[PDB]
């Protein structure tokens, strides 16, 4: 393809933190998804964070991954506190995604530095 995005720019997170946890979405770009199973969350300190619930994605099979659920467009993903959240913390996200021309892109990790609710970007 003549005109591809670089990974940050085809999966564009976003966070919405609550007193019920995390809510992130994604923008994805038309042409591109992400694989539903891959996204990730760590935070520091550790564990702040419980199992997320994640919006309705859709089959896809491609070279890289074999059958996987994947997103196009858009996702949300519910992160719920694992335990009482008090304290300002890291979080890191890790997710990955393809372009459909046939690029599969590393893994992007994107650091957001919470200091209580409210909405937060990559910087």
């Amino acid at each position: 393809a003549n005109d591809l995005l670089p990974p940050e720019k085809a999966f564009v997170p976003e966070l919405a933190v609550a007193d019920d946890g995390v809510n992130v979405r994604f923008r994805i770009a038309d042409g591109y998804y992400m694989y539903q199973a891959k996204i990730v969350g760590k935070t520091d300190p550790a564990d702040l964070l419980g199992q997320p619930s994640f919006s309705k994605g859709e089959e896809k099979e491609d070279e890289f991954f074999g059958r996987q659920t994947v997103y196009h467009h858009e996702a949300q993903v519910a992160f719920p506190y694992a335990k009482a959240v008090g304290e300002p913390y890291k979080l890191v996200l890790t997710y990955q995604g393809c372009a459909e021309v046939g690029v599969c892109y590393p893994p992007v990790d994107t650091e957001f530095d919470i200091s209580g609710n409210g909405t937060y970007h990559p910087q």
